[PDB]
């Protein structure tokens, strides 16, 4: 997660550090370093901090379930998710996330999950053209849903862009039709801005690029731009006019929760991140320059694809574009690359043979062509290590 | 006072580092080396973000552990009531509290109670050396119930804090011991709180000198200034873990926080050199137990009980018959901000009065938040004696 | 006197060794399982089995393959009443509402639980019937609420729980039983082994209370006690699915049962022609309540219940004050005997009497027990009149 | 003519043994007093309706046993893929054949299963005397996959008969007693339809020579003339269920149906003095094998197997390669009415022939199944000769 924690500054940008107030609650004497902003999602106007995304996944799952407990369905229960998706490494994360290597057979998902097709075109849409494999993908949900029962259905959780696992940017009516079906059924929505987060892309969060209205959201990196550990979780006033006017086991966050430390730092990462508009810089105007600049695979053999939006980008390594191919074990090839990525001039991931860029927000337009021909370098250099190698 | 440990403030850490994202490449100043001070067999360490996230990943390393044995089975494990260990999922299912556990969502699966050894309210008169027992062998009576093949572990905190106190009498932890062995099992004890010469040694595990293969630690790690949580191993669990480990290759050398390390990093160091851990167990804690074994003749103090550089007593209605308010809380809380607005920090569970002092406390210190709780006892035994009780 | 058989005490020469024992595979030989469609109302198809164990068994599988078929493979699990008996097969003993066969956690299965029985005697002591019989109904609402009206299934139930002691419903539980089945839409399964084949005023129990259950079992009173052989009949609705699209349950329909168990297919028309459903529902019946109905003066005899051709009366200490004795079962078993060894066939679940007699049953031997019984009231009143009882 | 056994017809009985249905009252005749003929430390036994109602109390009773011991986990239970083990939910989850099971409301929970010794539908090449091994073996797999002390027991018919005839090779029967014993659990096999009386002893239990701690019965106690089920127990399971009892302290002071215990009664002290069984494992027997196992040349058949009285042989479509049919049962049942339109009786579970005749056959007899059977070999040959199949 190094360079997508971090979601504003490189380095050398300097902060309120040292509160000297750091415990928390109790009558007098403080300085509160908790009462943050709102440029929230239009709707959202309250919210629960924890240790981190992953400490922040844990504690919405006894939310969604207390919610609907409290209106009489103790069985709206169970939360729907997506096959080769991070959702935070909490052995809640961890249920929540079809990752392979969190369950591995027994364990997980613990009792309350199941996972749903993910909308990764390039390997699991031949030649579909885009706006249904969205629909198919969109509706893989419904069939999950009468699959399983609404009145056993509470909420479905799903980041904006699937990243951790190779962007999986969703063909551009995926969202539109979950849209419906979360009316059509009446159930929750929550989304994972532990990545994407405070900006990586068109606008502030993946909620008002793609326009969602989510009943719930985390946040967790970003917030402080990797700068400090702290969790996030913002809720809906509907999930909220349930958990306040009837709780008592949750009127202790909003009462204090969270670190004062932590927080007094992301209110002048966020209180930096306006003002000086990189959220504006970010979006109309360094982002396009990122997109038209990437996505020129051009003539390389080993790039069948490259894709990306506002901040963030990535590509599949392939062994031919006639075919759409993968290696035999995709994985050598691009496992390979990063080194090649990261002993070359520029740092870069790759979940199998995916080279994964997600790069902070105050680039320019001329530190963009250097990891335009650094990877140039990267990619026209690991098209020979692995034709002259065997594979 | 009780996240923070032995600082109460006024002390300068290496703050702004400005070298704070690191994950895989130089640790910078390698924050995330630090120091196996007094844990003994124990010589590796995870890290996470709190405690609630320490707890939560040292169940996957148990299930992931045995199972590298041939036993994917082994996999239930067992704590304690009122027991805290966590606010996560896992943590929330582990810890003994009700309020949390509501119509199925906890406790997760793998996840049962057994009796706490809480003589006050749970031992009418019987010798401390026999309810230690009982409610020790209270375990062994839930393991043969499940299946020293179904068993995976059991942990539980040194003395519960966050219950109250809730001391172990001295044959308690000694029969645990036997029981752990005799039925092939692993120990993980809960340091978040007791650790860190929160006792008389570094963590509570030495005093009661057992020898556990995972405990975790956090809060006290810097003493409250930052966030972070930490889970410790044995060279056993580690071993096997790294025989033919893979999803877990990636935290003894990549984990943790750079920033949060290194401060403290600077809080342990100086911890050392100015040997705290010392003028705390050594030579204040004795005076600290010796001066609050003082419920004298107070009919609202009845229990008086300590260890180290914590201790507790409880309210009552009358001291020599047994008898207990008709709602502690509605009275021990009411006691609560009667401390506080008198002039002493002091939570109140509801009936269970604590005090979690820092490790730098002195004599006079002591006599001092002493006569400051008597005013603070002998005040509250008529505010609510003066009343229809 | 006796259950299971319902008609003919002794003698009564059905069509013994017809032989040729073949069913199914081959062309039949005679047509065994061709059964008259005697007032079931819209049931016409039905499905056979070995007894009533191995017939509930079936109608699970059934009722959960219907859903199945409908597109909610989630509407699985299904509800029951406590005393109730609904077979000894594992699901039977499951589906019976009756602790003292539900082993461990292993029985119950999943997909069962069980609700108040409209004990107006046990679970009432003098709430007015009628609400007694609208909330215990309720209790059934109140579940599917408790489990989610897209989980719940159906719901099955005893028409009067004759294991249960006796226990009709107050005339207003049934009544709204029906409207719950559809409020939440669900089916309708009713147990009829017992109360199968007259043993109420008509022929069923169905039939009696007046309602249209989607399928419904019966057992030994189809054979009258005389073969083996178990049914669970469908309604026309529940069947149209099946074999819209069958494969698993065109099997039975099509050929299942038992030859030599057509017994029963001479127990029925015999039954018929004879017309003694007939004298039994409407001659000797009123006879008979009216006359049971008779506590009279027998500080025994509190409670007075009984229905068609069946009826019970549970016994009692002091009955001024509705009282039973300080273990119910200590001395009802001690009266049972006193009825053989005195000369009549009772049974005591604990304290309350029972009685099913055959359907031939006369006029005149109805007095013949009643005194009897008397004869073993009056003794049994006063026998325990004299102990430390 | 797989569930009766012997006498194929016109065989007559003591039917009419009265007409009854007694319990705890005095009974006629005495009612179910059988025999014990060759079971050995076998000398208990429990009456049932079915087969299917028969192995399914076969399992509180496992279960009800280990926990009286102490054990309330040892819950599990391991069948056979493809196997018949009842109908009941019970029988139908433990039973090893998919179609039964339906994906949700089966397998109940505490039910898993391992492979077949299916040693030409999996693994024609390996040495008979390894793929009995690895067969076996694989129940160990299993239990050190789920808890040594988690599973308690193995159900294993002797052959599977519903699913053909898989013999399990030599060396497959002597590893699962070795194993049996090692890992302590119990033993339980389906006498109900190779047993009784077939194979080369009365129960195969006495071919393989294996000490059963359980075992089924069911239908060949009547030679199908009635319905009836058993459940024959071990002194080891004995000394212990009645012990405390519960729910089977009394049930073999009565249970079963009197009728259907009068008429079996006869079968067994029937196959007995006409010597049977002795003739039928004796004289009639090897004959036979002798002459099923021709299969010779021909095309379709590639096995020809059996043992005692009962076999089967496999179908293809080349035989020097073994080569199997693109889906058999297009051609497999294909063949079933081929021995039907022409004079002999089989089965074909969906590509094997299935030959399950009675013990009363005799040499002509023999000789005569023979070329009638190759008479239809021979013509179920000609009618694909190369198809597009």
């Amino acid at each position: 997660r190094k360079e997508l924690a971090e979601v504003a500054y490189r380095q050398m940008q300097e902060l309120p550090y040292y509160n000297n107030f750091f415990q928390c609650s109790h009558p007098p004497a403080i300085e509160l370093s908790r009462l943050l902003s709102e440029v929230t999602p239009k709707h959202m106007n309250h919210v629960f901090f924890t240790g981190s995304g992953s400490d922040s996944n844990d504690t919405i799952l006894r939310m969604v379930r207390y919610y609907w407990k409290l209106l009489g369905k103790p069985y709206k229960k169970v939360v729907i998710s997506r096959e080769n998706a991070y959702h935070g490494s909490t052995v809640a994360g961890a249920s929540l996330s079809g990752m392979k290597a969190m369950h591995a057979q027994g364990d997980l998902p613990i009792p309350g999950i199941e996972h749903i097709e993910q909308p990764y075109h390039f390997g699991r849409a031949p030649d579909m053209d885009p706006a249904e494999f969205g629909r198919q993908a969109a509706q893989a949900l419904e069939r999950k849903i009468d699959e399983i029962g609404e009145c056993n259905v509470a909420a479905f959780i799903a980041e904006p862009i699937q990243g951790a696992g190779g962007v999986i940017i969703p063909p551009d009516s995926y969202w539109p039709e979950i849209k419906r079906i979360c009316a059509e059924r009446d159930i929750l929505l929550i989304v994972d801005e532990v990545i994407t987060g405070f900006g990586r892309l068109g606008t502030w969060f993946g909620s008002q690029y793609y326009d969602l209205q989510p009943d719930l959201m985390p946040i967790a990196k970003g917030l402080s731009s990797g700068y400090m550990p702290i969790g996030g979780v913002m809720v809906s006033d509907r999930v909220a006019k349930v958990v306040i006017e009837e709780g008592g086991e949750f009127f202790h966050g909003y009462t204090y929760s969270g670190h004062p430390v932590a927080a007094a730092v992301a209110a002048e990462n966020i209180r930096i991140m306006r003002d000086e508009g990189i959220i504006e810089r970010a979006g109309a105007e360094i982002a396009p320059y990122l997109q038209a600049r990437w996505r020129e695979l051009g003539e390389h053999p080993l790039v069948g694809e490259a894709r990306g939006v506002g901040m963030v980008a990535a590509l599949e390594l392939v062994k031919s574009k006639q075919p759409l191919e993968r290696f035999e074990e995709p994985g050598k090839v691009g496992s390979l690359c990063r080194d090649l990525s990261v002993k070359n001039g520029l740092v870069m991931r790759a979940v199998g043979g995916t080279m994964i860029i997600s790069p902070p927000l105050v680039l320019s337009r001329e530190q963009v062509d250097e990891l335009i021909d650094k990877a140039r370098r990267t990619l026209d250099e690991t098209h020979k290590a692995i034709g002259g190698a065997l594979e």
